[PDB]
């Protein structure tokens, strides 16, 4: 409906009465200006005051803020000698807010101002004094905008013109949220305090208002100005997907952050909890958050789309290169992928059945492989997944056409048709970084080739080139295979197991090159990016060590010792053991020596220490259990 | 009403506003058309939008799904430049759905597409990417259109013309639900992972909104479309019968699983649990689905009505021959049909009181009997049930006609008078399966005649022949007598005690040829759907017996432990002896060798700790017994 | 809206009926007018009457009433020889009231006469019989007198008149509030005595209607008239900071004493409890109340503004020597500052992370630094924060203005701009006491440099004299570095520590000559405040000890006995303890060496004993734990 988004045709409803419309807001050019910004300073106050608001938050993501993004609040009436709330809201608090960079907020102008209950929410890009970026929405910024130069630069390198269109990454976010009974959710402090599940027996093994929440999801993004398209239930219990249309990826990070926040406080409204976290419960599929990643024009051009690109330029050429380009990208930063995915809770997601494993391998798919293995060759003609033929043997049952692509699931980076279906992003980590780092490694391939189109190379001789370069990432078959790592590795594939040097992988010299060659970062940006995410992830662990020490010394030995299920000095040990590995993890100054030990204990003392609580679990009766069982929160 | 089924009436009310009617809809013919299906996708748009639908998701069966059918979503309003959810469904989102084959859903036009909540459900069916049928519903159509065909090519041989007429399966399906309190549905671990009570001691040995829920049943299928005819209780408490009449098997199959589906939400609904399986209590009736199947033309000619053959015809050597056919069908597979039912939980109604033993033998009635008899002498009449006087002995007492025909239940396979009842189907499993195989076998004897006959042979030769060779597996006799199984095993009737030897009887050289002769399956897709047979029922069994384990430990030895009803080490051992059974089924590779395994440990293992557990449960306080005991469940 | 608040417009809605209007109420000498005070106590009664009031309650706040201000009933409306309830309410009775001073208020006009329940609360100023200022309105509103005094006579002695124009104190009062559970604090004695946890182990170590209660807060505030600007959360859960904006501090103080009260009344009918103590929970951020102080003329000249005053006055010597001033006020009597803050809350907040640390450090700002260094070495100009661009380093983020001046927030007193944000205020204690010593230190600077004008001083020399006999307290880095306090001690800034020294500090000898000197306290005056305040940190001290004695013997021990977690002699021992040093705190004469005594035991016994506590209660069931936990109090 757009009542609570600014934008379109609900801004352009204000922004007559000063005699401007949506189109100022569109481009983001009004911030420059300075009557501009009071006349839409005006416009938004009036539409918060009759929407029933009367405070003005500028809104934020903190650097590795996971939940989930910061605000400042400010009231937008004032009091005047006489004493009354008349409203008064200039461009100055519209543009420019208060927040510490910590060991003044600026508006985002591409992101549509939102509002919620009765306070507006309006994006902003977060930076500290000096000048260096310490959020997610400037480096995302930047990385568009050097995507955008470097496809014009290349683009026009070939004779191809695209005007005063403005390129950016069109993204879906394939959100998945799990619903637990918020009683049960209190009953649980692990999810409490890091939202994922650190203990808890699945009952058989684990080798196997609810639909009124959705349905006020619904209603809220119509309310909302969200297009959300689809909502739909998963295989794992009560886990649901949603799924919005493609979009800028600087207007579609915000979007699904602000989704997170609105799912989460509507799960609160309706007795339950919103589980973000990448795998809330050990055993069942994890949460993952697909991002449709592709290369969008402002004009509705997609690089993806070979049809759509020999029809608006008359090339057909533009889409291989592109590609391998990518793909080129994929073989040069794939670590750095593994380091956008590198989230506390995304570590229990790589290498399950659910999710692909630690191989950042592109899939580009059959029949689109052997067309740029031919034009490696030196033949290249024209990508078209032709539609076979398909009939279920059965005259009454119809006879369908499905394309020649045998699509893939066990890919990080699968091309799905149109777009790259990148799957390895994680629910709770805020897919910004994921597209902070495709748009540069996109805009590094752009610009490897454009300076080559300059150079007067042929474009056929760089895809070539590129692709004998880089066709070693390219994967086709079946990601699950326990023998693909291996494979990988010997291919030279990048592969992280370790989210702990994933995010080490980040201030690398060739990926420290890239981000000042597409001024993405500088040194001291990256190193502290670095620092903050393996921060991040070294206090996540701590936490849910912290939170195992609470439930053994507060559920789970009181429960052995009510129901006398043995002698529960293993757990006292137990207890001792992870105090300990804090006590290193305290104990050390380099951030990625902590960040490997505390992925280390995650991964296999905290394992341990939770297969011994699911053993007395198992042992225990329902009511001696304290702590909420797998089945009441999955199954209720 | 039809409201919430577009078909007949209520589709044609939306196909007149383009000019088209039901009858289009009905033949199946639009799904080949291009306009026709983008007209009918306009029309199903708007009946969904006012009927308070904004989302479309294509439904299927996978293969052994028995609860219990899945189904793919997709929102069918889009959004444009200027943002607004603006109502757009096209034909190819209509036909062609997305869902993995799995270690492309097609639109099924015979079945009707209805619709919940706010979602319509379109029926489709589900195969692999290569073609193979990874579904119900396409071998149920080839079964259908095999049947069809050989119908057809039979009445043709012998001077019979049906024109444009088409054949399929009449069937009607007595879906059988227990209804338990939900709240003791909550407390019984096994009826919610697995559906039916593994353990539970039922009072007095055994040797014997509730209205509410099943009339918001009735008001729901009048406003579903479905003409939901009869339902009623049955002998075991809380056991309530629907009988939707006969009509199209590939329809009819959809119309249960959707039944099954909207009474298990209703009965959540209204704090009550559905269980669909086929004996969810030990000691009572089980929960059978009879399958009340029949050939039947389009223009309503019955082939199991001699004197509607006879008006229809002229020719009244039509109704013994198909008979004799079917006689042979069952002499010829009546494994197959042992195969059909063989389900989880099935193998807890065969062979008791309420449902008929594992001899798959068919029951004519005595005086169709001695009719076939003299025609397999050499004597054709005409078969006429001629219904003798009763009378009470009172002239109060009316004097009634009774068809001399006294009717049996004892048989897995009776001739209901005017259809064959075959009662052996499960509940939770759909009969799906159950209708292929009976639509193939019959579609085999009727190639089998029908090549007799354009051999030049008389029909009478072929009667005698058939009937001379497999009488063997008709039985009058009462088929609950425990002389009853040897006796036709000497007889030669096909019997199999052990549903995973019925599976594994799916894969015989004569069922594969079987199959391949009449198109069903290729030898790939008749091992593929054996192979997943085995594997449900194996995984079944495994739920059940870890189910057992965290009951054993979590509910039996605590509560033993609380009461002191004596040493629990019995039940330890017994955890011990599960543990390793279910190590031996994951062991072993040969997937009938661990079905085997599996129904051993379910029929014998399992059972003996289930009498231990009641021999502890009827000692123990019900304060103590954490476990919902049968009183509780069934006598509410 | 003022409805209920006497002011402006709503004064003078009643005021107009007996001819008069709000500026009457405005200058406050209508109290000294005999007629006047008539009517204003008929309009008065009136809008009471209508309003649904009948008794007007005299109000003040008692020496050291942190919570919080104490209030005399009286009914308005009489009976006559008849017997009727006719209402009538002379100025008699709207000026003077009863109330003992123990070992006759009168109404402050200056204050709003404001109206709550049915009951009209008149703000008065409390003495005893002797004259003595038994209040701290008192003391403030001497403070002001003088402030505004020694400014007019600085001003007008260097060639600047004011006229008629009123000098006081313009202070906003960032108030923050806990709001916990109603629950939870029935479940916690200390937090129903002390307002403070005392004991409770924090989830996770340490190191890191609820909408409806602010939005009734707002709307109350609007209804009452007070100008609540921003209500939003802060960094704690559940801690709410509500900060009006600046005003006459006379007014202001009971704006924030009034706040509070009907906070802690709405939680308590919102089913929550209003925590307004400076410290509620050890481990996260302190409950401080910024009080932004500056200094204001009635027609809304600002002192800290020097563009402002180059307007006004066109001289632009007066913001140097007027911050210089200041600074030397700090200077001079930073201890008195620190003697402000000492509260029994406010011991737990100083030091922290979240509030600065002990030592009293005015922060003016780095340019402003350098300005006021060159203005010592002989170098006047004009102080003017120029804004520095501030880029984002990409085109679609707005390029915004920022200060140069780089804000700090680990200062006590630091210069926020255009106003000194004394951080170092404590949300329980009334920042009265603050506002008393700041307007006195500041007229103290003010009549010196005065006198220095009148002795023929040009301004400039008194700047440099001043400069450099102040200039050490000025600090510009990091506070919370552990190397500062002995940093300042070395440059002879004042750091207490002890918040008992502080208040000791109090009647030294050069703070009792201050106190005489600007007329704020006799020597018999000062000693009575240091007397009480020194004793209602004791006492405070006292029952947060005794609540710990029943929280032991009633919670800690039974707990620990039922969870069988070892031995509790050890909490036996700390009982004695704590006892015997209450019985050392009630056993010594001398109010300073009581204090610090109760300090001691607060700090480092009381803090032992609940280490203790946490550590028991870590391996406590959370139903044996009968206290209600952080998690409870702080997630909900």
């Amino acid at each position: 409906f757009g009542s609570a988004c600014f934008k379109g045709a609900v801004a352009d409803k204000y922004l007559s009465k000063y005699g401007e419309s949506s189109t100022l807001l569109a481009n983001g050019k009004w911030t420059k200006d300075m009557a501009k910004a009071d006349i839409v300073a005006k416009a938004v106050l009036d539409w918060a005051v009759e929407n029933g608001a009367s405070v003005y938050c500028h809104w934020f993501q903190p650097m590795g803020s996971s939940g989930n993004s910061g605000q400042v609040h400010q009231s937008m009436f004032n009091f005047a000698e006489d004493g009354t709330p008349y409203y008064s809201f200039t461009g100055e608090q519209l543009l420019q807010g208060e927040t510490d960079g910590s060991s003044y907020l600026s508006i985002d102008p591409y992101s549509p101002i939102f509002l919620r209950e009765d306070t507006v929410f309006i994006p902003a890009a977060f930076v500290s004094y000096n000048g260096d970026a310490l959020d997610e929405k400037t480096p995302l910024h930047r990385a568009t905008d050097a995507l955008d130069k470097q496809t014009k630069r290349m683009l026009k390198a070939m004779k191809y013109d695209v005007g005063s269109a403005s390129v950016y990454a069109n993204i879906g976010l394939e959100q998945e949220i799990f619903l637990t009974p918020r009683h049960a959710f209190y009953r649980r402090p692990d999810l409490q305090f890091t939202g994922r599940t650190i203990t808890g027996k699945f009952p058989a093994r684990g080798q196997e208002g609810a639909f009124e929440c959705m349905r006020q999801i619904q209603q809220e993004c119509f309310k909302m100005g969200i297009p959300l398209k689809t909502r739909h239930r998963e295989v794992a219990p009560n886990q649901y997907e949603f799924a919005p249309m493609f979009g800028n990826a600087i207007s579609q990070v915000d979007q699904n952050l602000m989704i997170m926040q609105v799912i989460e406080e509507v799960a609160s409204e309706h007795g339950l909890a919103a589980l973000l976290q990448e795998k809330p419960f050990a055993g069942v599929n994890g949460s993952g958050k697909h991002n449709n990643w592709s290369i969008g024009t402002s004009d509705g051009l997609n690089l993806m789309n070979p049809k759509q690109v020999n029809a608006k330029t008359g090339n057909p050429e533009i889409f291989p290169l592109v590609m391998a380009a990518m793909v080129s990208a994929v073989d040069k930063h794939g670590d750095l992928m593994r380091a956008a995915i590198a989230s506390p809770g995304n570590d229990f997601r790589l290498g399950a059945m659910e999710a692909p494993p630690a191989v950042m391998s592109t899939y580009l798919g059959p029949s689109l492989t052997e067309f740029l293995n031919t034009v490696k060759n030196g033949s290249l003609g024209e990508y078209a997944p032709k539609k076979k033929p398909l009939e279920f043997g059965s005259d009454t049952l119809p006879s369908i056409e499905v394309p020649a692509e045998d699509r893939n699931r066990t890919s990080p980076f699968p091309y799905g048709g149109n777009r790259f279906e990148f799957r390895a992003a994680g629910s709770s980590q805020n897919v910004s970084l994921v597209n902070t780092v495709l748009n540069t490694i996109a805009a590094e391939a752009f610009k490897i080739v454009a300076d080559r189109l300059e150079a007067g190379e042929k474009p056929l001789a760089i895809a070539q080139d590129l692709l004998k370069t880089h066709d070693k990432c390219i994967f086709n078959g079946n990601g699950y295979d326990p023998a693909w790592p291996d494979e990988a590795v010997k291919r030279g594939i990048w592969r992280i197991d370790a989210g702990c040097d994933a995010i080490n992988e980040l201030d690398s010299a060739k990926n420290v090159t890239l981000f000042e060659g597409m001024g993405i970062f500088t040194a001291r940006e990256i190193q502290a990016r670095k620092s903050v995410l393996l921060g991040h992830y070294v206090g996540s662990v701590e936490m849910e060590a912290l939170t195992m020490i609470d439930m053994i010394n507060q559920h789970v030995i009181p429960s052995v010792k009510k129901a006398d299920l043995g002698n529960p000095s293993k757990l006292v040990d137990a207890v001792k053991t992870i105090k300990g590995a804090v006590a290193q993890i305290h104990g050390t100054e380099d951030e990625h020596k902590a960040a490997t030990l505390a992925r280390t204990l995650r991964l296999t003392t905290m394992v341990a220490i939770r297969e011994i609580i699911d053993e007395f679990e198992s042992r225990c009766p329902p009511e001696d259990w304290t702590l909420a069982t797998y089945s009441e929160l999955l199954f209720f």
